């Protein structure tokens, strides 16, 4: 039920290396219960995703929803050299930019319930997948434009 | 129970101010599930505390659970420290996260939410003290290390 806070631009917890969720997480209440705050902040927000260190958690943990996917420990395995530009805001940005993203990614991440999953995203999917797995890395979009 | 992967030093989760619970988290099945785990975790490694950055949650929840006196665990949210007493004690400490020398206060006044989000207000004495200030520096962004003075 719970709508988390939201980090903004300036704060640190934006600019981290998250950590990778541990097996011992992996099909608990507690992974369950924290999937389903973020899900309902991206709701409340009007996002089609979501990544953990926005809502102070410093897990890898993504939700892609252009049905909402829930990723744990995802890793772009490779990116498209073709490349396609999309209009992106962030959640963490209260400032909106047009963005270069590789038009398609294959991906490697876990469920909540632990089992080991490998994909490819095309167009907006696969925009959003980039812009969450940068929050995991530190990075914000505006540092992908100049 | 779950036990969590537990941050050491040198990860900059360790050096953040903790954002604070928010009102719509208090009562939550999300912040009793984070407390249970928090609570797990230090049991588990045989530590007398926990701070939420510990675990990687920047956010300002702590558990004081002293053995050393023994008491019942105690959690706190959005603990706040709204007296230190001049009286200062000196012992030994170690944190998950890292041992050493730590001149502390030997009473704090401290207030803080319950997980249902009642308030309390409560004077610790002692050990526990210094569990207590030891779990509000991890909250501000201190390790103890720093405090070897
Ligand atoms: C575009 C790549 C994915 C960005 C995801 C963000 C959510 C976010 O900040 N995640 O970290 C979002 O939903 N942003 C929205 C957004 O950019 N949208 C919503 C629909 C179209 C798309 C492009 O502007 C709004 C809320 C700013
Ligand atoms: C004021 C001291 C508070 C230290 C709390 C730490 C745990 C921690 O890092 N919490 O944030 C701990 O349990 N440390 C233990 C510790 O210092 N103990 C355990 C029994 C008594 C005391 C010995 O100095 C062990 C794990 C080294
Ligand atoms: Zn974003
Ligand atoms: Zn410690």
């Amino acid at each position: 039920s719970v709508v988390l806070p939201v980090a903004k631009r300036g704060e640190d917890i934006l600019k981290l290396i998250a950590a990778p969720v541990s097996a011992n997480e992996l099909n608990s209440n507690w992974l369950y219960q924290l999937a389903d705050a973020m899900h309902a902040t991206m709701l409340e927000r009007n996002g089609v995703g979501i990544a953990a260190p926005q809502v102070y958690i410093s897990k890898r943990v993504i939700i892609v929803a252009s049905n909402a996917v829930v990723m744990v420990n995802p890793e772009i395995l490779e990116f498209s050299s073709e490349m396609c530009l999309g209009e992106e805001g962030c959640l963490s940005v209260p400032e909106r930019g047009q963005v270069e993203r590789a038009e398609m990614v294959k991906v490697k991440y876990l469920t909540l319930q632990g089992e080991m999953v490998e994909t490819v995203f095309q167009g907006f999917p696969a925009r959003i997948v980039q812009h969450e797995v940068d929050h995991l890395n530190g990075i914000l979009f505006v540092e992908r434009i100049s």
